[PDB]
């Protein structure tokens, strides 16, 4: 008959609890929430890692082709996005120790960090962060923090798809891109080529010499969305992840959403903006609390410690940059291209 | 040296994962939530119940009579509410798990249930609260002492009872405090003065003991008054947060109860809990004030009376409530 | 050109803070914060009573007919909870005032209270609690606070479709319940049917079980009885008619299909908004209590025994959506497509 | 009789919404969400100062020396920090707007602002933002604002307090000068620990660490170098202050202590607090916007991330002092 703390393996999850500051003479008290914390943390990165891996799977295996699975795709999406919320509000508990009794038992911790998490990583890894996009610490990259079967699935995780490439994939194949059918992106050029002249039109019959200037540079930009080479350019910067095609699917589903096919897909790309904006809210909630913890001492894994993480809270490691900055793109209601009755016959369940 | 792993046992925790849908041949994804919950709320338990013990050893070794102390009882017993707060929160990760999908693995758990769960009882009893079926051998143990050893109710109830100004021959709180509410009563309703009064009848306190609609002694009782009325003077301050602290752990406990029940009742409907109570509605009867510990300092703000009234603190009892 | 302040006209927000402690002779401190955090209450109450109304009126119209509309619909009633979300939460707020220190602006508060707020009740009328539901002393004390302009208003939170009965005509439409089409209905009483006897065949192969299978036999089949139904629609155990019952039960097991996926989201949203509006009734309590203790209320109430009175599922306008998770039958029963 | 609404005066709050887009025609309906949250936002920065007024005023007129009343001063700063806990998240709500929902009547919006929020520049300002934007304000509002910037900032007040603290007289307990004698036989010390192991790479980087450390220690009494730092802004309280703060945390569990250490703790909060505001408003303005310039002028997301740094952390020396905290048995004993 199963039994509560068996079903849940009580027998480790309750016994993994070695103060090191008890195994070397004098326990601090403090030390207990220090490792009760961390736990917690990683189990629910476990957790994290379990909805991500099989959001990639059904990404991966050609089911996410079958429109009946989206709600499973956004419904565990937005459940790391809610592990993920209270995954920052955890930090309040550690928060209650003062650093003067961290420091009490700090020293016995020394030299492991929080650099050598392997399911931070993963998780890093598997959502689509590039490894030449980190920031460095101590001039390497940060997987000579780990070693042998745990390098090796570092290393799987750099090179099997990320979230954001699966995601790409399904992104170009969004209907209405087809040239010889909606032909969306054709249709949005002559839409916004319209409106501007239509707008300039109207402006030019010290406001005039400024909504000219605020025109000019909003042209500027709406109008160089359709320059590719500027993309494929950007691309390998680094400054852009998506290509060309999967832009256009994510503006074609921000534009359309309310289209019957197209509303839980855009449930997902909110997710996954929630999810970017809620790694690095964990990151700056760290950071604060490690400054009032460190001061400026140097961490324990060998960063700068305080200044180094702060350095960690940039768009570096949002993946789906492509996704927030769509907004400067946005159109008034108006311009965008009109649905005939067929094509919202083709959106339709 | 050390390792980040090595140092948290992630050996064991990071292992600790069966699903019991999938040893049992169709495994069901949402399972694997269902399990990390529970062992984040054991883990959080298990902190809780490591400060708990520290505060009530503090209280049991002496050392709480050594009022340098006090921060430290204050903030390990805030902690105990951040902690809880967190807990009631953490609600709402299990919510995103349909009943539909929990139901696809629901029929795997039986006989298992929180009824089981031995940190949840050993916590409801060191907190206070006055079943251990469900254990037996060296947990059965552990449970047994937790209701024999001083809880924190009655920890704090005997330092209630030593606090300063309650002395007859000293500053005379209570004996002060009934002329100048039988002065200011009579100086201006019948409802409020029969109430008021009460407060007075030591007879009707020890009956409602006994009753258990009360559970401080009729001297600690007044201890908490008298922190109450003079929670500015140095002396009371840190005491006076640490009493709101008692109260936060019991509203929080039972928001956690209530929590619980209206997650369980979008999961099960009225059916029956796989520990065998009637589910919902057993849990339902826990969310009340049999289970708050520390009602009385709740139910003291039935006794507040104008500024006024307050027996006047002399220079003499003002120096002596200094740090 | 527009400016901050005008936008917002805060002239009028920022000057709507009296505190009567202060116009009655000696100022109290806290009665500012006390001030301040019912105003912002109330703030968001217009807020919800503006998504609500918006929602109702898309059923209304019949603008929910075109399937277009269902990501607005859902995208505003989880606004709702979001939103409530945050209410259960600013309590918090107000919790950092003593019980000694709200005792000494209390007196200049009477007989003014929570209980004459006109939105709270609108709010609970637009979802969708009735008279009968109401505990016997708010049921006849809730309406006899207001006069005019303000009792126009109740009365038309009242008259006018409640979101229950909104979304009740729209889950009797729900497709799949046609009886010369899916026969939603006619299915599952076959299939659940024939699922307790393969049930009752295997234990039988096989004291406790029997006896556990007898009740549950008891309950599924019940499901099919529309009397027993119309009964507890009566004795307020049941709010939704029974045909709209199949729509929600429909909508749970056909939940992955494409036209239902966010329609399911919609039901889950009904719930959590009760589920939220009953933590916020808790939470109100569990401060309440700790100002209070045992004394009666401003707006002559009990206290603390009355405001517990209302966290009870006679409040739960949809009920029915939470215990129809009674009902829930293996995978494998569903009837397939 | 009060009645509830007036009480509340809701005839002014629940009559305060003006749907831009409606007044010129089509009304958009998300507009109404982004009124009341901002109006929401407006009466709790009012709270806010509320709150602060009273405790800087407390330190101002010498009520803070009667130690009766730190817990008053505690718990309104604690409150402080609550309130802006809420603010915090608050952001989720607005974060329910969709940013093509937002752009249907962003247009209506030009060319007000949050530039022109006077509430949060007077939050700013009487906490202690230094000031190297009053551009966007005139008449009564520009005055108070200038008010704002000459009188005693929470800041000022808390230093002054700060030097008060008990223990830091060189004829009494004399703390400065025991601590800087214990730091350095300390780390002369641990010197002769580290000089006696065999010479490896492990050693060298003992000693260096070792170096890096008794530099950093040491500077904690340089107090030229703390001068040039204040006058840089890279510091904001005096030199008596920090070993005041210094004292407390060491000492916080001494009685009169306690809720001193509280009340340093909270200040840490609210600056920890603010700039959480800021980045949750960077993350939410960061999808609505994109990089499309403000309707207030500025750049937009780019110029509101430059507000999420030390520069307007008003109590970094507060969390700094953490730099200098030292093995237990090296404090001067009492
Ligand atoms: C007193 C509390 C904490 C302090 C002082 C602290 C400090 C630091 C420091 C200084 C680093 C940079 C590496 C180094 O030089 O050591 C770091 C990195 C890290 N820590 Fe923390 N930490 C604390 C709490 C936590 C908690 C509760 C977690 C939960 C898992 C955590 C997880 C991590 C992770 C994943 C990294 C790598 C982050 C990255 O490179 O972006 N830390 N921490
Ligand atoms: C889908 C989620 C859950 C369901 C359906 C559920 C259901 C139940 C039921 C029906 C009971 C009464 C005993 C029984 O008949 O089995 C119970 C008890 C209990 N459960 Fe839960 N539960 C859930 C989640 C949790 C979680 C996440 C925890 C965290 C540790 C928890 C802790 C407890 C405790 C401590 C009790 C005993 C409470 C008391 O007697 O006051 N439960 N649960
Ligand atoms: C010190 C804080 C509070 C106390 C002591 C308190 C007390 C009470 C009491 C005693 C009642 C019952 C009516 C009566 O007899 O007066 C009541 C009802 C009510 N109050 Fe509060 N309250 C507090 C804060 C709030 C806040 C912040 C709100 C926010 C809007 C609020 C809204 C309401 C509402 C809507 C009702 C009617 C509830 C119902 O009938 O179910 N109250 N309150
Ligand atoms: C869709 C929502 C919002 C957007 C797009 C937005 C955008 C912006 C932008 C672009 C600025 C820089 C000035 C400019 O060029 O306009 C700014 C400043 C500001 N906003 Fe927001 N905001 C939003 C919501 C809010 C809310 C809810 C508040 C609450 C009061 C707020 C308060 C402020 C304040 C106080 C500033 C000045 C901050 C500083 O200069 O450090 N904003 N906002
Ligand atoms: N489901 C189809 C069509 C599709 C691709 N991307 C989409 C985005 C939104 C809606 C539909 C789609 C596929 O995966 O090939
Ligand atoms: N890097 C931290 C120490 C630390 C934080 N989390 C940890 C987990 C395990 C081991 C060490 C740590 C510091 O410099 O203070
Ligand atoms: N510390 C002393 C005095 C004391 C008892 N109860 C108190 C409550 C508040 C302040 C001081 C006290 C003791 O433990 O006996
Ligand atoms: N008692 C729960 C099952 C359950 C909840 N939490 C558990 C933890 C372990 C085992 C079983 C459970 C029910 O009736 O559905
Ligand atoms: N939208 C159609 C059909 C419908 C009713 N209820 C539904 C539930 C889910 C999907 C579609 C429906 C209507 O309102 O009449
Ligand atoms: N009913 C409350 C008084 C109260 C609570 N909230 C209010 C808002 C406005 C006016 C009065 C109140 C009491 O009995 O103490
Ligand atoms: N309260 C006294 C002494 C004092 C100043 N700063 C302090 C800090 C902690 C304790 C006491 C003090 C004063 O204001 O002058
Ligand atoms: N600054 C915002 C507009 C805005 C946000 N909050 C405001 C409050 C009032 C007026 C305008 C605003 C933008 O550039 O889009």
């Amino acid at each position: 008959g199963l039994i509560y703390g068996n079903y849940l393996h009580l027998e480790k999850v309750l016994n993994a609890q070695e103060l090191q500051s008890e195994t070397k003479g004098n326990k601090i008290h403090d030390e207990h929430l220090f490792i009760i914390t961390h736990q917690a943390y990683e189990l629910w990165f476990k957790q994290i890692l379990w909805e991500l891996d099989s959001v990639r799977e059904i990404f991966q295996n050609g089911h996410v082709r079958d429109e009946r699975n989206m709600l499973k795709v956004v419904s565990r999406m937005h459940r790391v996005s809610v592990i993920l919320k209270l995954l920052v509000q955890q930090f309040s508990i550690l928060e209650t120790m003062t650093a003067l009794d961290f420091n009490d038992f700090r020293e016995y911790l020394s030299p492991a960090s929080g650099f050598q998490s392997l399911q931070f990583r993963l998780l890093e890894n598997k959502i689509g962060v590039l490894q030449n996009m980190r920031v460095p610490y101590n001039r390497r990259h940060y997987r000579d923090n780990f070693k042998g079967e745990e390098n090796e699935l570092l290393l799987k995780s750099e090179q099997e798809k990320t979230l954001l490439e699966l995601v790409e994939a399904w992104l170009e194949r969004t209907p209405g891109l087809e040239p010889h059918g909606f032909n969306f992106w054709g249709k949005l050029e002559k839409n916004i080529t319209r409106g501007l002249e239509e707008e300039f039109i109207r402006i030019q019959a010290e406001e005039k010499e400024e909504q000219v200037a605020e025109f000019q540079k909003q042209k500027e930009v709406l109008l160089s969305l359709f320059d590719e080479k500027r993309h494929e350019h950007l691309l390998s910067k680094g400054e852009r992840r998506l290509s060309y095609r999967a832009l256009q699917g994510a503006l074609m589903i921000y534009f359309y959403r309310e289209e019957p096919r197209f509303q839980v897909p855009f449930q997902l790309l909110t997710s996954l903006m929630d999810i970017d904006s809620l790694m690095t809210k964990w990151r700056y909630n760290h950071v604060c609390m490690v400054h009032r913890m460190l001061g400026s001492k140097a961490g324990t894994g060998g960063s700068s410690g305080y200044h180094y993480l702060r350095s960690t809270v940039s768009d570096r490691y949002k993946v789906f940059v492509d996704l927030f900055n769509l907004s400067t793109y946005l159109i008034p209601r108006h311009w965008i291209p009109k649905m005939n009755p067929t094509i919202h016959k083709f959106l339709e369940h």
